[PDB]
């Protein structure tokens, strides 16, 4: 097809749950437009001072109104520069993020609940009693994340279930709320502006979705499998830096 010029503007709104193949779009999206596509990992890994500015967006977000004109305002100063939003903290503002950026069209990552469980309990949300939590924790440190890290991901967990607090360590509770999530996403946004996708999708859907040709010679990505992160995380313990490591990890990050 012909190359037209896309404005650097939310262009694609997915409201996904993390552990549902956000890094694997993010990755996607960015191949696609060519300008940067928000995720965790894009806090992560560049921009680890959002982290406070995320966490007092969800403080004040229980409140046209005035005091949503501030909020709104926040989540624009955060999302300059990029043609998309995937993953935690985002992906629970879907709703207001639509009416930030009207043009922006829905996108709804989903899979098998159990699956999607097993792979959150293993890189996200460990259970308390599990000694991989420890791993986890001692790998984060070295790349500089501590328990405001850890606090941004339960808070945006919480109000993207739309829940005052949140029985971590219960499985029957997070699949429910997993169920409710995705069935609301779709009960709310019309179903024009939504695309469902499922893991293994690829490119075609989502491309026909978008306008745009499907790129070529480039497959689509399949990033951050929990086996995926288990050696990250590992191997952050091994090494004590990223930068040690980095080059062993070429797309996942
Ligand atoms: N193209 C693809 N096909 C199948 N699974 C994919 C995929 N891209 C990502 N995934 C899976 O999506 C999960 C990661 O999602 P996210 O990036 O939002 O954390 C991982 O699941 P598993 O941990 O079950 O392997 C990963 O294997
Ligand atoms: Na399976």
């Amino acid at each position: 097809g012909a190359m037209i010029e896309s404005s650097t503007t939310i262009q694609v709104i997915s409201a996904g749950l993390p552990r549902t193949g956000t890094k694997s779009l993010k990755n996607a999206l960015e191949i696609i437009y060519h300008k940067p596509c928000y995720h965790m990992f894009e806090i992560i890994f560049n921009k680890q001072s959002d982290i406070i500015k995320w966490q007092n967006l969800i403080h004040d977000s229980h409140m046209l109104t005035t005091k949503t004109i501030a909020i709104y305002d926040k989540l624009k100063e955060l999302l300059d520069g990029y043609i998309a939003t995937t993953d935690l903290p985002t992906c629970g503002f879907y709703k207001d993020l639509m009416n930030i950026y009207p043009n922006a069209k829905v996108l709804l990552t989903i899979r098998d609940k159990y699956d999607w469980l097993h792979s959150l309990r293993k890189v996200v949300l460990p259970k308390s009693n599990d000694p991989w939590k420890l791993k986890i924790e001692e790998g984060d440190k070295v790349l500089g994340l501590n328990s405001d890290f850890y606090k941004l991901t339960e808070d945006s967990l919480k109000f993207a279930f739309q829940k005052d607090d949140l029985n971590f360590d219960d499985d029957q509770v997070l699949l429910e709320c997993y169920d409710e999530y995705n069935r609301l996403v779709q009960e709310t946004v019309p179903s024009d502006r939504l695309l469902v996708l499922r893991l293994g999708d690829g490119w075609e859907p989502l491309c026909k979705f978008l306008n745009v040709e499907i790129p070529n010679g480039i497959d689509y990505p399949c990033v951050n499998s929990h086996h995926q992160m288990t050696q990250l995380t590992e191997q952050l313990i091994k090494y004590k830096s990223l930068d040690a490591i980095i080059h062993m990890f070429p797309d996942l990050i």
